[PDB]
């Protein structure tokens, strides 16, 4: 058998039913009844054979060692440890001792040793340890449930012990025995032995609960000195147990709920607000802001520390994939770039009337207003009433300030409750430099909304100079790649859209460099690309000059 | 408030449990056997309602007060378990009150 | 006593909180409930570490890390650094992590920001392929290092690593490694030599040997080219940052032209003066054999010729 099994699980529920039944039953045989009836002796042997089947299953459990944190199914070690832990104690109880009692003439020693069966309560407590493991139930609530159960069990055991001690006394001195002379009401329990088992069970348990709840009630009191000493111990135990119950109940509710903390802040904040007497919209603005910050803080921290990058990546993918796909700028680029952007995203919520960054400051994050409406303005410290295209849901902003490295050419302000995406400069720049193809795609998108978006058209000069520099460095890159062969790389950059017509700063066209190196394959590839054969360098050198200089007949012939 | 209402309903159900038994064996049930301070009201039905209400309610919140003068006992087996349950629930509820005030 | 509580109590409380939050996010109960559970148990040990590290004035923790982390890295043949002064800094920014079986650390083809050293435990490293079947190039072991070579290469590192046994790994941010490298360029050269030794020594790096050779061939090309371009435009900040990043001003482009040549033909003065402070050479001959003086007098800037 193996722990992760349906039949195993269905086994332990019956095991715990039998366990609680026997746990309660053990006092029933020890007290309120000398010996056992053959009627229940049959149920006794049924329970004992059930415990034998349990111990057989106990032989092979394949439990997981705590140090390893990995399950081990090897039989010998599981036996060596787990059998020592529990089977040895179980074995003594497993033998049914009612037969030994009858064989020994009901010798008191056998009855004393009969208590061993009580040891099985460990299975019950292990069951609640597993109950506690469940996330759904509150930890302190589970603890108080444990205390209530344990208190009830202890009280019942004491009630049974009370009658066992009473019967232990010789039958002649019925008066001196407590149950013999308690005389509750007109009726007198003159003979404890002849009266029904339940009639005595009810009275004994009532005495124990009277002490447990600390209401003395007068009424029954311990008469026997043997009875007297036991009461002392019982009440001493009960006091501390009830004290633990008090402490746990206090601690469960001393932890203020999120709603409780929020309401406390509402109380003191409305008190202050009433001191000023401003009232109106302001009360609403602070209340909304504070509840929103609690909700956002709930989101942020668990991402920050609880969940690792690889793990958070998946939930980020599921939560944000449509959000990022919808954005037009990110459309038209490879999937991996989109995923990389998604898996380093953040979460932001905002209220009306807040500025995230002012005009002229150095931008430090890349933002996307996924939800809500936002107003972008060129209002600045010097000047006012300057506004530009309002940003709608699923629109990116701040990309120009980062790509073009311009420090906030305008002031960006939110105008109602909005959902915003935050992402840093460093990671974004690294992703861009890794994936230039996606970078050009996005920049071509930027060209696309040019002369269609007022904000982009206003800043379009920076994008123009940026694409000029990008094309220059791309020409240098393709020249370098052509230098060290890289026929496949050159083909790939042709598929990437790189223009072979563009030249480097020296005027060294790709054909110029192919002739200088002498790679006829590169020369013919550029020829069939369509670039004009006659070209000039900084000094005006035609590719024929370098073709003759290098000395290969192939390039000269082409 | 919920605690007080629970006490009142406990007193009412307790008097009903006393009424459960027939007129015979009046001594066996708790009422009619007290004989506190020479009143000895054996025939509870004859007694006016208000005093009976007072006596039952007194016992209910005396058990509730975790004090227990012991004038009144749950002598009969029938209601005997009722005080058990009532006091246990009372223990939990009083503990909850202590926790709330401590908070 | 009860109100004071225990770390177990906070453990369960945070369990309840983010489990409720995940349930409000409607995430699949089969997909991540176990993974959160698995990592959650290992976090129990490390919460004490978090509390101490925030509490401590950061020097004593440096000493304790020196006591423990230094031996582990010294054991690792990878990332020795061939000097001990350099390694202790790595220790004082180094962080640690535990794991569970059947757990994937790094996904294939992702920019790596965390550097993992197998101080203890057994790992398996596999490469994605067009078929998609996993091929384990190597089985990693205790006191090894993976992903550092990727940062050296700058490659996307299309590698998946799965734990094979109980393991202790060290998590390092990429930025700290970059900073320590820029502080010690020579130690970067030494680790490059160590890596080129492992390429023969180890199968995974031998698998990546084609990439190592090509990008080393490639990497030099952009470095010489980029500085020359930044000299051509004249943007002094970018070029000086690049030249202090470790670029060699004496390295030449594909045509042999130096950044000094481009600065002179452009005629910018401060770039030329800075390169003079860098000890740049003038006797350098291009394919056409141009010297900085020649194009300096060709373009027509008096300052560069005068200098």
């Amino acid at each position: 058998i193996h722990p992760k099994n349906r039949w195993y699980k269905a086994w332990e529920m019956f095991i715990l039913v039998w366990a609680i039944y026997s746990s309660l039953f053990t006092p029933m045989e020890f007290g309120f009844f000398r010996g056992l009836p053959e009627r229940l002796f049959v149920l006794d042997i049924v329970g004992q054979i059930a415990f034998l089947v349990d111990i057989v299953l106990q032989f092979f459990v394949a439990y997981r060692d705590t140090q390893t944190y990995r399950t081990v199914y090897k039989p010998t070690r599981i036996a060596f440890r787990y059998l020592k832990s529990h089977f040895l104690m179980d074995f003594i109880g497993c033998f049914p001792w009612d037969l030994i009692y009858k064989a020994s003439g009901k010798h008191e020693l056998v009855r004393y040793l009969l208590w061993i069966r009580l040891f099985r309560v460990r299975k019950v407590v292990e069951f609640f340890q597993r109950l506690e493991k469940d996330t759904r139930i509150n930890y302190l609530f589970t603890r108080i449930l444990k205390l209530l159960f344990v208190e009830v069990y202890c009280t019942h055991t004491a009630a049974c012990i009370f009658y066992y001690l009473a019967t232990t006394l010789p039958p002649e001195n019925e008066g001196y025995t407590w149950i013999g002379s308690l005389k509750l009401g007109d009726y007198s329990y003159e003979n404890f032995r002849e009266i029904d088992l339940w009639k005595r069970y009810t009275t004994a348990l009532y005495f124990a609960i009277v002490t447990m709840a600390t209401v003395g009630y007068g009424d029954i009191h311990a008469v026997n000195l043997r009875e007297m000493i036991f009461v002392m111990i019982y009440v001493s135990f009960d006091m501390v147990l009830g004290a633990y119950l008090i402490g746990n109940i206090t601690a469960l509710i001393v932890k203020g709920s999120n709603t409780e903390r929020f309401r406390d802040k509402m109380n003191d904040l409305i008190s202050f607000m009433n001191r000023k007497k401003l009232g109106r919209d302001l009360r609403s603005q602070i209340t909304g802001h504070v509840r929103l910050q609690y909700d956002s803080h709930y989101t942020d921290t668990v991402m920050l520390q609880d969940i690792p990058a690889s793990i958070r990546a998946k939930i980020a993918q599921l939560l944000y994939l449509p959000y990022i796909k919808k954005v037009p700028l990110f459309k038209g680029c490879s999937t991996e770039f989109i995923n990389q952007i998604v898996i380093r995203l953040h979460e932001e919520y905002f209220l009306p009337g807040e500025v995230i960054t002012e005009q002229g400051n150095v931008v430090d994050h890349l933002y996307f207003v996924c939800e809500g409406l936002l107003e972008a303005l060129v209002t600045k410290t010097d000047g006012s009433e300057e506004s530009v295209t309002l940003l709608g849901p699923h629109t990116s902003f701040g990309d120009i300030s980062i790509i073009c490295n311009i420090s906030q050419p305008f002031t960006v302000r939110v105008c109602e409750l909005c959902h915003l995406l935050r992402l840093d400069k460093q990671s974004f720049s690294n992703i861009l430099e890794i994936y230039f193809h996606d970078g050009r795609t996005i920049l071509n998108n930027i060209m696309e909304e040019k002369e269609s978006n007022d904000r982009i058209k206003k800043l379009e000069s920076d994008i123009v100079i940026h694409i000029g520099k990008q094309e220059a460095e791309l020409a240098l890159k393709v020249n370098s790649a052509a230098f060290q062969g890289d026929f496949y790389q050159l083909k790939s950059l042709i598929r990437s859209g790189a223009d072979p017509n563009k030249t480097d700063y020296d005027g060294r066209s790709p054909l110029h460099l192919a002739a200088c190196r002498g790679y006829e394959d590169i020369t013919l590839f550029l020829i069939q690309e369509g670039v004009d054969v006659n070209l000039k360098d900084k000094f005006g050198h035609t590719p024929l000059f370098e073709a003759v200089k290098a000395g290969q007949e192939g390039v000269i012939g082409l």
